[PDB]
């Protein structure tokens, strides 16, 4: 409807994979070369399903903040056969609000759904799921099952990744340029 969407369009046209792990299907946002990202509560594994294809897991690692506590980010190496265009210069280096963002999923349940979600807060703390979890963005929508994985951009920033929601606000684990540097 407008540049917000444009933005989101661009990068889930380009930038997405359907993961789908034991625990289910999750939208996956490519980064650079063959490195992804998920929510941990995917539980990804040695072997993991992109785009319904079998693919073994080159690597995993859940990250954790240096206060040793859970980020819910896992950034995953595939043994894909295609790079994903670098979005790396895309990422926020530090924690921050925004004003006006998208979240947008792409799964076989939700194809090609977009949502405005309007400002987002630098929430920091949540216990989420009963895990103490850190790097929070909060967003005033109540979003449902089936969006974990989703990405929340605005104009010209990937900021996060759909992570929880209590049915009136919705969670998000940032990205940060810093997780992403070879």
């Amino acid at each position: 409807m407008g540049p917000g969407f444009d933005f989101a369009q661009a990068i889930m046209k380009k930038n997405t994979v359907i993961a789908r792990t034991e625990k289910g299907e999750f939208t996956m946002l490519g980064v650079y070369d063959r490195v992804a990202v998920i929510p941990t509560h995917a539980s990804v594994g040695e072997i993991i399903y992109i785009n319904d294809v079998e693919t073994r897991v080159l690597d995993a690692c859940a990250l954790r903040d240096l206060t040793d506590t859970n980020l819910e980010i896992t950034i995953v190496k595939l043994d894909r056969n295609q790079k994903f265009r670098d979005i790396r210069h895309f990422l926020p280096r530090c924690e921050d609000d925004y004003n006006d963002a998208v979240l947008s999923v792409h799964t076989s349940k939700f194809p090609n759904m977009y949502i405005p979600v309007g400002q987002v807060t630098n929430y920091g703390f949540l216990n989420l799921g009963g895990t103490p979890t850190h790097r929070i963005l909060m967003y005033n929508f109540p979003t449902r099952a089936g969006q974990c994985g989703g990405v929340v951009t605005t104009t010209g920033k990937v900021i996060g990744i759909h992570v929880g929601g209590n049915g009136a606000q919705g969670f998000a684990a940032m990205l940060l340029h810093s997780y992403f540097t070879d």
